[PDB]
């Protein structure tokens, strides 16, 4: 698979060329789900 991207979807400009991508998620599925539900954790008992 590291092949696979090097070949030509190389450089990890192509993977920082995804890395945009999905960033969203990061929050748009997982820090909003999470932190938004941690500052309820972390901000639960102390």
């Amino acid at each position: 698979w590291k092949d696979i991207f090097d070949m030509f979807y190389d450089s990890k400009t192509y993977a920082n060329c995804i890395i945009p991508t999905v960033i969203n998620r990061l929050y748009k599925v997982s820090l909003a789900l999470q932190k938004d539900l941690e500052n309820k954790r972390e901000q639960e008992k102390l």
